[PDB]
């Protein structure tokens, strides 16, 4: 028995696929390579994987100032998703059609934008007006001037890259606690918010590598390969870099290293020496073991490029992943089966509450 | 085809917290039968102990003064992000970088300020907060939890909670209880799985969800006649809240707490409420004979609630704060197994396919 639900199947899905051997990411049916070689944004990109078709993209989010100030950005989106349901009036899952959830979701998930946004930018600065933000056309110009003010066009394609190839991966410790709040009939806001606490475990992966520094090493001494060699031999574990995931190159990796390239961001000579020094150093070392870059290497490079900060960067790994959310959302309230599972006894025997150890020193009221 | 939707009958964990016995009839807390918890009336202090610790001695700390810094309009809404705001006030860090000790104390602190948010999210924005010096004055965390919502409660509400309380403290692997441990599984810090378990709380199709059975005593009190009342909703189609198939071998034995206690504490509604439970029983085991039918918790949570002055938007949350016991007592169980939680899902949708394939590609603007 291995416990943890390792390795069990818990749904059916035909929202995206994986093609971990095949070696290519599909929603519904779509690859992300064709997505972003067409410059599908966000907006239109969420309602293909929530929705299954295009059209219905991802609506402009109303003025709604963040009414969360903790210091934590995750925290303030977790605590202001679950708000909106009695503000808005979300009705359960349970009580409401496949429509009206569908666009509560789409609400919901644009103003979780916002909400990023505007904690990112934060209390110490006044806010953006909304007639500049009504100026952008896409849900990531949106989001980009609606935190920066004077966002640069070209971070702004650089953020669209990376939410659609961010988007939708699969099953995951997020994915799944949305499911099952879901699976219990609640609000759309109640499972969205609680999602966000399962993405904000440090376990759950996927939220892109704490790689800065050391292409700060790198830039301060002027050889890529002599640095990761360093690391290695000092003990220090390569980030950006393990074990493969796709059956060769990850096709999110591609398409975000291919973005900081054609955007042209400024460390990208840096992150491409660092990436063939560090698949040299690693393929040497361990010839048994694969090693290709992990996505969430040049996931970094490219939210460094859009001026996000290292702190900043799970939440907009969050962002990204609303799509996938509320798709699986929308897709287990179709399902309508409550997720539960079985725990099996192997604890203590039926025994008195004096026999229990420190019974002497309780009060009966 | 081996292949089951919703995880029914699959083994996720083994636990040594709580066993419910559904081939014997009876729950028990660390082999503690609830029963007798109830009878010797151990407080919910105590009972939380208990689940976490696996034995007495460490009871639940009084709350310190936190005023409410959410008022959202919903008592549950209010503390689920009222719990996931302590982590950076408190300085909680993740589950993976704090010890045992550290996530135990961290728990239980938690833990009694979601009882202190409900409390203050039910009592209103329209009322002064009682003095914590009248709040000091209680012997128990129930009785201050009692009193800082209601001021000068009925010591008769305070053993109906009390009661309700422990009979609600901790199931198995509920869609919360499962939701606090796959939150714990990623090492979040305890206040993001708290606040994520209230998520799967709310939800209408959550074991133990107190039923809307009101409206139902309403028109039985109001008719006089429970039979008639029930005959009709089964005459009309309609489905009878607080009654079906049978969750125990027989009777629930948290049903039978709640309804022995709100037989002996006096509760207005009872002799109407027996009178619906004998009415729907006998007319369901009469149309469907063969089938294994018993009042289900949520029928007597309901009439204990309310008898202790509980409306119906906060009964969610009165269950949230119960069931914290069994949510911190399975997080700190979760943070000792040490493993993520990693269901798999089998892709059955579209094929390789262009984007210009997929309807309404002619809606979509680029460049």
């Amino acid at each position: 028995f291995v416990p943890g639900l390792d390795g069990v199947v818990a749904f059916t899905t035909e929202i995206a696929e994986p093609d971990k051997d095949g070696g290519a990411l599909r929603y519904r049916g779509v690859d992300i390579e064709d997505l972003v070689s067409q410059r599908v944004t966000f907006g239109d990109v969420w309602a293909l994987l929530v929705d299954g078709n295009f059209g219905s993209g991802l609506p402009p989010a109303e003025p709604f100032p963040l009414p969360i100030h903790s210091g934590d950005v995750r925290v303030d989106v977790q605590a202001g998703l679950a708000m909106l349901a009695p503000i808005w009036g979300y009705a359960p899952l349970l009580d409401i059609d496949d429509a009206t959830a569908r666009q509560q979701l789409a609400r919901a998930s644009v103003m979780a934008l916002s909400y990023v946004a505007q904690s990112a930018r934060g209390i110490y600065q006044p806010a953006v007006p909304q007639r500049i933000i009504d100026e952008c056309s896409t849900v990531t110009a949106r989001f980009m001037t609606r935190w920066q003010g004077e966002p640069d066009p070209r971070h702004i394609e650089a953020i669209d890259a990376y939410w659609v190839s961010a988007a939708e991966h699969g099953m995951n410790a997020s994915t799944f606690t949305a499911r099952v709040i879901a699976s219990t009939g609640a609000d759309v806001a109640a499972a969205l918010s609680g999602a966000i606490g399962a993405m904000s475990g440090p376990l759950h992966g996927g939220a892109p590598a704490r790689v800065l520094p050391m292409l700060d090493e790198v830039e301060r001494a002027g050889d890529a390969r002599s640095v990761v060699k360093g690391i290695l031999d000092r003990g220090e574990k390569l980030m950006g870099f393990g074990h493969r995931v796709y059956r060769a190159e990850d096709p999110r990796a591609r398409v975000l290293r291919a973005a900081a390239e054609r955007l042209g961001a400024p460390r990208y000579e840096v992150a491409v020496a660092v990436e063939q020094a560090a698949l040299s150093e690693l393929r040497e070392r361990r010839p048994d073991r694969a090693i290709e870059t992990n996505v969430e290497f040049w996931a970094a490079v490219v939210l460094d490029f859009a001026r996000v900060p290292a702190n900043m960067m799970p939440a907009m790994f969050t962002c990204g992943r609303t799509a996938g959310w509320c798709a699986h959302i929308l897709e287990q309230k179709r399902l309508g089966k409550l997720v539960r599972p079985s725990a099996i006894y192997v604890g203590p025997g039926p025994r008195s509450p004096e026999s229990v150890d420190g019974w002497e020193r309780v009060l009966t009221t």
